[PDB]
C-alpha cells in the first residue's frame, strides 16, 4: 500500500495510552504525544515533571513564537496550564509535511501524565468548537488541512495487547471486510448516534435515547466503554446473567476489583459478545459493531489479571480503546463520518471474532440523538 511508512506508527502496549511521534520547533525536538480524539489541544510538556522523560524547550527552538497568552484544560481526567504559542511540527511517520501549529507549552499539571505512559504531550484531533481558550485556537489537524494538501481524514487502527494512524488516507492491510460508516452528528466532539444495544444477541430494549444522553462521543483517549448511568446498570445485570456459568464479586463489575488467572487460561467463552448498533448512511438503515471479552476485560508472572473496562458516566456514552481496539477506524472529516471495519490486529480467539455488520432496519433513529 501506498500508506505504509504511516504503518505501525503507534505506540502504547502497556496499556496507558496510544502515542505518536512528532517534531516540534527548530532544531528538531521529537516528543512522543497521545493521540486523543476526545478533544482538540496540541499540548506537550515544557517543564520537568516526575512523570516525564523529555520536555519541550522553547528556548532552544527559533521558529517558537509565544501568543503571549496562558491556557488551562480541564478534562473528565486530570488538567493541565501552559503557554499558548506557535511552532513547526510534523509527524515524521506520518504525512511528509510541516505546519505551524499552535502549542500549548504545558508548565503545570495536575492526574495528567501518566507514570509509566512513555508519552509527554497530546494531539486532541477533535474540532475547534471545544478548543480551549476558545474555539478561535485553530486545533492542530484543521492546520494541517488549511496549509497543506492532506485530505481531510485520518483513520486510526489501536492494537491492545502498537498500531496506526494513517493521515490524509485509509489503508486496506488495516482491515478485513468492509468499511460500515455512521454520521458524525455534530463537529465538536466526533459525535454519534447509537440507536440499540444487545448482550449477546439479547436487546438491553431500552429506549434509544437513553444510549445518547447527552451525547455518544469516540475518544481514543480514553479507556474504557463509558455508559450513562441508566444503561451502564442495565448493561451490567444483562452482562452478569449471560457469564452466570461463574460468579465475580459486585465489585469486578465496578472496576474497583480485578479478577486474575493462570497464565493463558482465560474463559474468555463465558463472557458474552456485546453490539452497539450504529445509525447508518441511509434512511431507516443501521449496522452493528460487536466486540469480545478480549476487548472489555483489560490486562492490569504467572498471573494474568483483568479489569472490567466498562464503567459509568454521567457526561454520556464514551467509545474508547475498549471500542476502538476491535476495530480500525476512519474519521472521515471531509465527509462527515466515521467508519468502522474488523482490525486485522484485534486480539481474539479461534471460536468468535470482533464483527462489523449490516445494514440492519431501525425506524426513527433520528429520535435517538439529545437536543
Ligand atoms: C490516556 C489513557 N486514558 C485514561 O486513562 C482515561 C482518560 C479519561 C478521560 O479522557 C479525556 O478526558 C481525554 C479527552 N481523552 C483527555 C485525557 C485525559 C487524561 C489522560 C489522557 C487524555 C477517562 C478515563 N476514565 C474515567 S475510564 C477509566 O472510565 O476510561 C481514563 C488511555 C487511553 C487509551 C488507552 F488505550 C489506555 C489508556
Amino acid at each position: 500500500g501506498s500508506f505504509v511508512e504511516m504503518v505501525d506508527n503507534l505506540r502504547g502496549k502497556s496499556g496507558q495510552g496510544y502515542y505518536v511521534e512528532m517534531t516540534v520547533g527548530s532544531p528538531p525536538q521529537t516528543l512522543n504525544i497521545l493521540v486523543d480524539t476526545g478533544s482538540s489541544n496540541f499540548a506537550v510538556g515544557a517543564a520537568p515533571h516526575p512523570f516525564l522523560h523529555r520536555y519541550y524547550q522553547r528556548q532552544l527552538s527559533s521558529t517558537y513564537r509565544d501568543l503571549r497568552k496562558g491556557v488551562y484544560v480541564p478534562y473528565t481526567q486530570g488538567a493541565w496550564a501552559g503557554e499558548l504559542g506557535t511552532d513547526l511540527v510534523s509527524i515524521p511517520h506520518g504525512p511528509n509535511v510541516t505546519v505551524r501549529a499552535n502549542i500549548a507549552a504545558i508548565t503545570e499539571s495536575d492526574k495528567f501524565f501518566i507514570n509509566g505512559s512513555n508519552w509527554e504531550g497530546i494531539l486532541g484531533l477533535a474540532y475547534a468548537e471545544i478548543a480551549r481558550p476558545d474555539d478561535s485556537l485553530e486545533p492542530f489537524f484543521d492546520s494541517l488541512v488549511k496549509q497543506t494538501h492532506v485530505p481531510n481524514l485520518f483513520s486510526l487502527q489501536l492494537c491492545g495487547a502498537g498500531g496506526s494512524m494513517i493521515i490524509g488516507g485509509i489503508d486496506h492491510s488495516l482491515y478485513t471486510g468492509s468499511l460500515w460508516y455512521t454520521p458524525i452528528r455534530r463537529e465538536w466532539y466526533y459525535e454519534v448516534i447509537i440507536v440499540r444495544v444487545e448482550i449477546n444477541g439479547q436487546d438491553l430494549k431500552m429506549d434509544c435515547k437513553e444510549y445518547n444522553y447527552d451525547k455518544s462521543i469516540v475518544d481514543s483517549g480514553t479507556t474504557n466503554l463509558r455508559l450513562p448511568k441508566k444503561v451502564f446498570e442495565a448493561a451490567v445485570k444483562s452482562i452478569k446473567a449471560a457469564s452466570s456459568t461463574e460468579k465475580f464479586p459486585d465489585g469486578f463489575w465496578l472496576g474497583e476489583q480485578l479478577v486474575c488467572w493462570q497464565a493463558g487460561t482465560t474463559p474468555w467463552n463465558i463472557f458474552p459478545v456485546i453490539s452497539l448498533y450504529l445509525m447508518g448512511e441511509v434512511t431507516n438503515q443501521s449496522f452493528r459493531i460487536t466486540i469480545l471479552p478480549q476487548q472489555y476485560l483489560r490486562p492490569v508472572s504467572q498471573d494474568d489479571c483483568y479489569k472490567f473496562a466498562i464503567s459509568q458516566s454521567s457526561t454520556g456514552t464514551v467509545m474508547g480503546a475498549v471500542i476502538m481496539e476491535g476495530f480500525y477506524v476512519v474519521f472521515d472529516r471531509a465527509r462527515k463520518r466515521i467508519g468502522f471495519a474488523v482490525s486485522a490486529c484485534h486480539v481474539h480467539d479461534e471460536f468468535r471474532t470482533a464483527a462489523v455488520e449490516g445494514p440492519f432496519v431501525t425506524l426513527d433513529m433520528e429520535d435517538c440523538g439529545y437536543n
